[PDB]
């Protein structure tokens, strides 16, 4: 019945508020310029972003390092670092997914290690506009333009992110919806390497009603929706994809070898 | 709080069967013979050692590196790539730990570097008794009294760590237990040259907690089982101290041994 997917709606909600702080509404608040009180530091070149600096260090020192490397590649050993953080925002929201901690364990880890990257994605284009990128928890703001400013391959890399946000923010989801959505994503019986797909598939169905229900009741004016959004997985995907081969090459033709040592670890047959 | 502690000490000993393949339980049905798979090879002397690395035949070669001297010295190689081992998987399982990845990556670093031989050390326990110790996934077994006889200085690398166990393993925690305690070695505020040293403080006393509630639950009528287990950090401490002596004793009585490179950077500079 209606109700229990009505119930499960809402237990992911709450669940998806705990475990990611920093939500749409929040992020389309500060992106707006709304309740005008203390506005985020804009990164537009290389000047501010070293300005920047001295704005989230001159109080103290608190993230992935600071100024002694070329700035291209400390962005971007700056991404992998929130990369790494969003894993485990994402690993501590899994546990909220009804069935999913009493799945065996070996398949918790590969619906995460496959489905990670897609979530980063999507949840990205809640800190996106078509300007620019929200960073440091809503501190800061990063514009795309000074990302696709920096050298090749790191200008390249940056871009398809924000042309996948605002293909994908123009269906107009909120927290509720997205809390669903990515629930269906992470239980995808798919992945390879699964051991037992039968109970993740009915899993994956149960969400699939609510998010269905969720839209059709949040978005009554939004012909097939449901499709809509079910459709835009085929382009993540293929996203992902682009991502993860780019990735090889820099990891290949670079100089700084410093990862974190989350991406290393994953990406066992990630094509 | 009480619900959150409970759900603390779940996430990590999830992420704890997930990141350590020989766990405890396992360790301890091998040793015991409460096993529905294979008796482990016994390594007593130097014909027996021989026969352990023959028993390649229908069980392929073990993973770790290759060897061309003495005895004494093959032993220590073997202990150098197993762990290098322990250390990827140890950092694998710290990622997880709630507020870690959120923290300085220099603090990262640092944790990792003053903490993962205390942490390989203490779960090293969980597979030995007092007659020794298994080895190469539960495939073998290397007795004390043979370890301890290695000339000079390798003898006095081994003993120790038995002496240890004995000990820690009359305590009785399980791997739940150990979870927990693994944990609160990693986020320790007292290592050299933290740069924000409260943080760490901060997840150190949630996981202290988490402990605290853990060993009443499971262990009742063990009295101030917290007090002892904690005061099990100086034992492990001074084992680490022990051992950079000893690995200096033997930069100056072998050739070229020289460390993995992990190991090297790990025992830079260390205390
Ligand atoms: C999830 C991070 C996204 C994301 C995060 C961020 C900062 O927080 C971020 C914050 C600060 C600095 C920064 C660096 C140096 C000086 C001052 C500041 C740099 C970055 C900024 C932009 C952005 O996004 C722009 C494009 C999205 O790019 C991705 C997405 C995932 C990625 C990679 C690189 C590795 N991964 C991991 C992986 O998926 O395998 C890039
Ligand atoms: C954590 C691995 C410890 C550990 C691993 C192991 C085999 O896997 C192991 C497996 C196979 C062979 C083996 C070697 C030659 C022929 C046939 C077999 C030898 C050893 C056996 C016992 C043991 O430990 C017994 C006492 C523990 O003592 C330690 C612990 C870490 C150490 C040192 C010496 C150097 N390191 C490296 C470092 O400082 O990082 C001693």
């Amino acid at each position: 019945e209606s109700a229990d997917l009505r119930a499960l709606a809402k237990h992911l909600y709450d669940s998806y508020i705990k475990s990611f702080p920093l939500t749409k509404a929040k992020a389309r608040a500060i992106l707006t310029g709304k309740t005008t009180d203390k506005s985020p530091f804009v990164i537009y070149d290389m000047n501010s972003l070293m300005m920047g600096e001295d704005k989230i260090k001159f109080k103290h020192i608190t993230p992935l390092q600071e100024q002694s490397k070329e700035v291209a590649i400390r962005i971007f050993q700056g991404c992998q670092f929130r990369s790494v953080e969003a894993v485990q925002e994402i690993t501590e929201y899994a546990k909220s997914i009804p069935g999913f901690v009493n799945l065996d364990l070996n398949d918790q880890v590969t619906l995460l290690k496959y489905g990670v990257h897609e979530i980063i994605y999507t949840m990205l284009a809640s800190l996106m506009n078509k300007d620019g990128v929200l960073i440091s928890e809503g501190q800061g703001f990063m514009t795309r333009e000074f990302l696709k400013s920096l050298r090749k391959p790191f200008g390249d890399f940056m871009e398809p992110k924000f042309e996948f946000a605002v293909k994908f923010n123009a269906l107009e989801l909120d927290d509720s919806d997205l809390a669903i959505f990515i629930a269906v994503i992470i239980l995808s019986g798919d992945r390879p390497g699964l051991l037992n797909v039968k109970p993740i598939e009915d899993i994956q169905d149960n969400l699939l009603q609510a998010l269905e229900l969720q839209l059709k009741l949040n978005h009554p004016e939004s012909s097939q929706l449901f499709a809509k959004l079910l459709q835009k997985m085929t382009d993540l995907r293929q996203i992902v994809t682009e991502h993860v081969q780019l990735l090889q090459v820099i990891k290949k033709t670079e100089t700084d070898m410093s990862l974190h040592p989350l991406l290393q670890e994953i990406y066992k047959d990630l094509y």
